[PDB]
């Protein structure tokens, strides 16, 4: 594409707004920046020649637009920007630029959980190779800033949103690792709807691979399967011990992995499926699976003393990724588990059958404490931050415990993201888990 010329709107800034913003300046054109937020983050950021708009949609400069570049975080929906699409004007996310300018294969991973994992697992898995591989999209870098004439590979998370604005992706590997509720407030339409964004990542892809334990993944030549007891990539359990293996040949005892747990396993094969799709080598990949530690804030244990685990699951930011922390969760003593935040409309009642027994407490806190403690108010109690649930529940933490934040929710009602949100927990844990 050739922008010169253009009148080019973007709505939102952040990181990823100025990415869109020094994209289109050393392309020699001079965007507007708008964000419904009075103060966006970066503003002050933002070079001094560039016209910005706070506190609201212009529809004075959207209408006038050539291009709008709509970040993630505003629907289509908007009646705003629905105007303009029926006045025919084009609207596009960062990734659309991105995949517009690429020179290299794109591997492209979607999901409502396990897609960072997944992707920091093969960009892991192409460093390995020595591959010169670019890793980001929706995590780390925003995609824009890794695009460069040298890399060879580029592994993109994407989220939902972020595929609605995208139309030009033909990743050499693409896949969705599961769908389950989450982002209801941006899909009016429910589940479909959310789904329907996601199946957008398979157009145009050069092999799919899909979820055989999850048939929302698959789309309405075949997609390349993963899954527990079913697909190309499959587990075997043999003995209390767990292979990985592809079409009934093993290929690693999960002995050799340092993650753990079998979601973390079906994440393991999804990235092998993708590596394997992008022509990496098998020997590295699988030499990469070996060294990875796993994401600050996914499950990751912050402190553990007396006798008592304290774990950042902060990333668990909707039902289904709390149902995972929770599905087969050993715990010697009492569960102190920390719910809430902003549940974007979820339904929590899928959480219920993991909360029965004398070994759960609930600590629930800010938007929607009320309906998180709900789920069973004799072993809860409802505070207004998450800083006063640790309070509450620390005194009571016994040698045996676990304190878990995997809270279902956005932390965006009263954190910055979830990673300020893992932070504080992990600050709190060890004043509050040693004498
Ligand atoms: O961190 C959390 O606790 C929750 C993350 C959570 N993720 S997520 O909503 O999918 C999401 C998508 C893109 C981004 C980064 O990019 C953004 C830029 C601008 C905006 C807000 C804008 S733009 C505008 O014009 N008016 C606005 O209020 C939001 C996001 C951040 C979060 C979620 O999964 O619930």
């Amino acid at each position: 594409a050739d922008y010169q010329g253009k009148n080019v709107v973007i709505i939102g800034l952040g990181l990823t707004g100025l990415s869109c913003v020094d994209f289109f300046l050393a392309r020699g054109v001079t965007p507007r920046v708008m964000d419904t937020r009075m103060t966006p983050p970066g503003l002050d950021k933002l070079p001094e020649a560039v016209e910005r708009h706070t506190g609201s949609l212009n529809d004075e400069w959207l209408m006038a637009a050539d291009l709008i570049v709509a970040s993630p975080g505003i629907a289509l929906a908007h009646p705003s920007l629905s105007a303009a699409a029926d006045a025919g004007i084009e609207i596009v996310g960062d990734i659309e630029l991105f995949c517009r300018e690429a020179q290299a294969p794109i591997v492209a991973i979607t999901g409502s959980n396990g897609k960072s994992t997944v992707t920091t697992l093969v960009g892991e898995m192409a460093k390995a190779a020595g591959v010169n591989v670019g890793v980001g999209g929706n995590i780390g870098l925003p995609a824009l800033m890794l695009l460069d004439d040298e890399c060879e590979l580029y592994v993109l998370e994407l989220s939902s949103f972020q595929l609605e604005t995208t139309s030009s992706l033909q990743a050499v590997a693409a896949t969705i690792l599961n769908v389950t509720e989450d982002h209801m407030d941006r899909y009016p339409f429910g589940l479909q709807q959310y789904r329907a964004a996601k199946l957008r990542i398979y157009e145009n892809a050069k092999v799919c691979v899909v979820n055989a334990d999850d048939a929302l993944t698959m789309p309405i030549e075949r997609c390349v399967s993963f899954g527990v007891n079913m697909g190309d990539y499959h587990l075997n359990h043999q003995q209390g011990e767990t292979w990985l293996r592809v079409k009934g040949e093993k290929v690693l005892n999960v002995k050799e992995m340092k993650l753990s747990g079998q979601h973390n396993y079906t994440n393991a094969l999804a990235a092998l499926a993708l590596a394997d799709a992008a022509g990496l080598p098998r020997a590295s990949s699988l030499k990469a699976l070996t060294t990875f530690t796993g994401l600050p804030h996914r499950f990751e244990v912050v402190l553990e003393h007396n006798g008592v685990r304290w774990i950042n699951d902060s990333k668990a930011t909707n039902v289904g990724s709390t149902e995972a922390a929770l599905n087969g969760l050993h715990v010697d003593g009492t569960l102190h588990l920390l719910l809430g935040g902003d549940g974007k409309s979820a339904d929590f009642s899928p959480l219920a059958r993991y909360l029965n027994g004398d070994n759960v407490r609930l600590y629930c806190f800010g938007r929607d404490g009320a309906q998180l403690a709900a789920l069973r108010p004799e072993v809860a109690e409802q505070t207004e931050t998450m800083e006063q649930a640790m309070r509450l529940l620390a005194p009571r933490v016994q040698p045996g415990d676990m304190v878990l934040l995997s809270p279902a929710c956005a932390s965006l009602d009263q954190f910055k993201n979830f990673e300020q949100r893992g932070n504080e927990f992990a600050r709190l844990a060890k004043e509050l888990g040693s004498h």
